[PDB]
Formats: C-alpha cells, structure tokens, sequence
C-alpha cells in the first residue's frame, strides 16, 4: 500500500538520529521514565531514544519495510523495543485503555486526514493512563488561509484538535530535521495531558 511505497528508499521524514525537539524532552526532564508509545514510529530513531533513556518503549507503524528495519535497529544498538505493524485507528484492538505513560507523535498527526482526526484523537486519548503525556511534532502553519501543501498545523489548528480531550500544557516553536534542502523546517511541538 501507499506506506510500503514511501518506505522504498529513504523519505524526507528519515532522519539518521532521533528529532531534536524530542531529545529535548528528555533534556528537560519532560519525558521521565514509564511506558510509551511511538505512534507512526517509522524506522525506530524516537523510539530507541526512549528506550535507550529508561522507558518501555512500544512503536507502531503501518509500514512493514520501516518496522523491519526499526526492528534490526535496536538489535544492532543492544536495546530492546516492542515494534510492532499496525494502524494507530485500530490500536485499540492492539493495546487496551490506560496503559502509556507517554505517547510521542513525530510527524504523524501532520499525515492524518481531517475525516480520520476525530478518531485519531479519541484513540490516543484511549490508550493514555490518566495523568499521560502526549508530545506531537509538527511543520507550524503561521500564514492565513489554507491553500499551503503540504498542510501545516497551526496553534488554532491544534487547539482546536486536542482541547476536546487533552488539556493543552504548550504549543512551542520548535525545529523539524529533515533529510530536504531545508534541513531544519519550523515546527510546533504539543505537550498535552489526558
Ligand atoms: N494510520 C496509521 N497507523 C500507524 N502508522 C501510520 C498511520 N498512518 C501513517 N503512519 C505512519 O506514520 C509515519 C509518518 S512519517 C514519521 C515517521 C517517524 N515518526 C519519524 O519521525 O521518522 C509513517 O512511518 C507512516 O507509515
Ligand atoms: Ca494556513
Ligand atoms: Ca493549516
Ligand atoms: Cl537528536
Ligand atoms: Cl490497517
Ligand atoms: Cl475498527
Ligand atoms: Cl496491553
Ligand atoms: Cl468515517
Ligand atoms: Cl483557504
Ligand atoms: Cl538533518
Ligand atoms: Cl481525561
């Protein structure tokens, strides 16, 4: 399908190391050690992060290809990770309620489509524990209308998204790595609560 086909080489997405704005969670003390989820995890840089900074780290992704290779990753870097093929809409036929401490969402929500972000937000909210974290990475949309493609999210955007069922701690300028010319696009990192 259309993941397995972008995952046939290397996207832009596919950085070599973790994203900074996520290494900067752990920086500030923001992500402690507990259960997370990488929801979208990709090739596995976020994920072996957490992991390799005290959390049971599960990842989930639609793509085989980048699972695989997320898979022999962490065998190659001696840390252990639970990747797993599967679609975060599904998830709770995968995870049951109140089970991660932590969700981490690097560039995934940005991919989600408006019919299925209800849906979206209803799942993670699921899986979160109460008192659960949930950090979303994503390009910052600052120019009005809406006629930029790829869609970017602006604060409104992700106010109006994940108010409905998180409480909004922040909305922070931040930097997206990127394997494009533009190496570092300006982005928005989300710290949110069940
Ligand atoms: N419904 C869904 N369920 C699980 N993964 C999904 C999904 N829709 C898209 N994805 C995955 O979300 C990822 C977005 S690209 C981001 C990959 C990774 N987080 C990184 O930072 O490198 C892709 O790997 C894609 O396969
Ligand atoms: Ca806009
Ligand atoms: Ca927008
Ligand atoms: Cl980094
Ligand atoms: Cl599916
Ligand atoms: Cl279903
Ligand atoms: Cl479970
Ligand atoms: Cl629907
Ligand atoms: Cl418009
Ligand atoms: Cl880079
Ligand atoms: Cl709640």
């Amino acid at each position: 399908m259309f993941w397995d086909e972008v995952y046939k080489g290397t996207p832009p997405w596919d950085i070599d190391h973790p994203q900074p704005a996520f290494q900067a969670l752990i920086e500030s003390g923001e992500i402690r050690p507990g259960r997370a989820l990488d929801i979208g995890c990709g090739r596995g840089e976020n994920a072996i992060m957490l992991a390799k900074n005290g959390c049971d780290v599960t990842g989930i992704d639609l793509a085989k290809r980048a699972i695989s290779d997320a898979k022999a990753k962490a065998i190659e870097r001696h840390v252990k990770v639970n990747f797993i093929v599967g679609n975060v809409l599904e998830m709770d036929q995968l995870f049951t309620e109140d089970e991660f401490d932590i969700v981490i969402d690097s560039g995934l929500f940005h991919v989600i489509t408006d019919e299925e972000r209800l849906l979206f937000t209803r799942h993670v909210h699921k899986v979160l524990k109460e008192g659960g974290k949930y950090f979303m990475l994503c390009f910052s949309d600052k120019e009005p209308g809406e006629y930029e493609l790829p869609r970017r999210a602006s604060k409104a955007e992700i106010e109006s998204t994940f108010s409905p069922l998180f409480n909004i701690i922040y909305i922070k300028d931040v930097i997206f790595d990127s394997l494009l010319n533009p190496g570092r696009r300006q982005a928005y990192l989300l710290s949110a609560t069940k």
